């Protein structure tokens, strides 16, 4: 299951993953 193709502004955002 998985269906949420509708966001491309996580790359920066997969940086603050490491982060944490």
């Amino acid at each position: 299951k998985a269906k949420l193709f509708k966001k491309i502004g996580i790359g920066k955002f997969l940086h603050s993953a490491k982060k944490f």
